[PDB]
């Protein structure tokens, strides 16, 4: 058996915007620390489910952001780091809706996803 997930692409700032903006919209800044840890648990679980991973790639496009080469030092300072796994919700403009700090099981993410992006009250 052979079943893929989500797969994040690695460009450099400038491009990121530019391709968001032209692929679709949206871009979903994975940014790791260079400990791993749980990155590899939500490959496990999470990078196997398509439909999970369908929304992501489709509705937004994907960038896994370095944090210790590729200028990290700045978004990792900037964006507030404070754990290994951290999630930025960022428009094609460069402004951010939701920095999720932290992973939580693959129901709950999607579900962080939505509220970080459309929160409701």
């Amino acid at each position: 058996a052979q079943a893929d997930g989500i797969a994040f692409r690695e460009l450099s700032f400038p491009e990121a915007l530019k391709r968001a903006e032209v692929e679709d919209k949206l871009l979903f800044v994975d940014c790791f620390t260079t400990w791993c840890g749980p990155c590899k648990r939500l490959s496990k679980v999470v990078f196997k489910d398509s439909l999970v991973a369908d929304y992501f790639n489709r509705h937004f496009v994907n960038l896994k952001m370095d944090m210790e080469k590729g200028e990290g030092v700045e978004l990792r300072k900037k964006y507030g780091v404070h754990a290994y796994p951290t999630l930025l919700f960022i428009n094609s403009s460069g402004e951010v809706v939701y920095r999720l700090v932290g992973a939580e099981d693959a129901p709950e993410l999607l579900k962080k996803v939505k509220l970080g992006v459309e929160s409701e009250g």
